[PDB]
């Protein structure tokens, strides 16, 4: 739908580079509708050597599709429309797993909401809500500021619309280091896990 099936990939490059890679050539190509990044959701594949990039629209999605062939770490990005595929669902269990995380929300209650922290003040609403939103769909997204000073706190509450994206988001962005602060990003809530 709005995902890209890119393949002929290099095997060692970061889905972040790769993504950031097709980031500019939409911008600078002038591909890109809007400001900011084209690419909802990077989901690259490496083992396999095939990425599904899902992009904010289809239009700038389609226009992506010229650049089938293009040179990138010496490599030559085939860039196609994925297969016919339907993700295979339970009856009263799962097909194997899959992942624990989906088919477990059976209701609207669902903690889901992402606590993000570690962050420098100096840091703009719009830059942060990019940052998260180029790694899924946000729903939710509220950010802690100080009520007198104005400006924010650090750290933040988002939550995904996708179950999948959002521990992926976690395994990449948990980690990282702004500045002097160590990215912080885990549930709200979490039962009890003492790990």
């Amino acid at each position: 739908a709005r995902r890209l099936y890119v393949g002929n990939i290099p095997f060692g490059i970061t889905e972040e580079a790769m993504m950031d890679f097709f980031n500019a050539q939409m911008r600078l190509g002038g591909l890109t509708q809007a400001p900011g990044n084209p690419v909802l959701a990077v989901q690259i594949n490496q083992d396999k050597n095939f990425a599904f990039l899902e992009f904010r629209s289809v239009d700038e999605t389609t226009q992506a599709m010229a650049f089938d062939g293009i040179i990138f770490q010496g490599q030559s990005l085939k860039i196609r429309r994925p297969h016919d595929y339907q993700p295979l669902p339970g009856m009263s269990e799962n097909p194997s797993v899959y992942v624990p995380g989906v088919v477990s929300t059976v209701v609207p209650d669902s903690a889901h909401k992402l606590f993000i922290g570690g962050l420098p003040n100096y840091l703009n609403d719009d830059q942060v809500k990019e940052l998260l939103t180029s790694f899924g769909p946000l729903k939710a997204f509220n950010l802690v500021k100080d009520s007198a000073t104005g400006l924010s706190k650090g750290y933040a509450f988002c939550e995904y619309v996708d179950i999948n994206v959002t521990d992926q988001a976690i395994a990449g962005l948990n980690g990282m280091q702004l500045g002097d602060k160590k990215l912080l990003v885990q549930r709200a809530s979490v039962g009890a896990k003492n790990a």
